[PDB]
């Protein structure tokens, strides 16, 4: 039989790894908000990340259900890595700290879906 998910103990369960991502200081900062390209100067940013993703949109959707399968939330998670080292330089400070967050996601999010499944 296929195991399904109840809302608040799917988030119950994948909230300390977001928890754990949004405690990095300083290398959650660039992604604790959405990217602002005109706040930010950098109008090709869309024509490149088609799908924006950061860790109050995350947040905003475990805390509304919007996740059925943990397998979605972590799609999320790596679409927000993804997004960030394409659009940017490799040495640069937004993907030296893309990098970190992904180092800590992966160490962390193992136990999480072998608990979960
Ligand atoms: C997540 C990401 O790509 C970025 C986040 N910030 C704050 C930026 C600033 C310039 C270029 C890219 C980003």
């Amino acid at each position: 039989r296929k195991k399904i998910f109840k809302p608040e103990e799917l988030r119950q369960a994948l909230m300390p790894t977001l928890e754990a991502l949004y405690r990095q200081d300083p290398e959650s900062l660039p992604f604790r908000q959405p990217v602002d390209p005109q706040l930010l100067g950098i109008p090709d940013y869309f024509d490149i990340v088609k799908n924006p993703m950061d860790l109050s949109t995350i947040k905003r959707k475990l805390d509304t259900g919007q996740y059925q399968e943990p397998w979605q939330y972590v799609d999320d998670v790596w679409l927000m890595f993804n997004n960030a080292w394409l659009y940017n330089r490799k040495t640069s400070r937004v993907y030296k700290f893309c990098s970190k967050l992904a180092e800590v996601f992966e160490q962390e999010i193992d136990p999480v879906m072998q608990s979960l499944g």
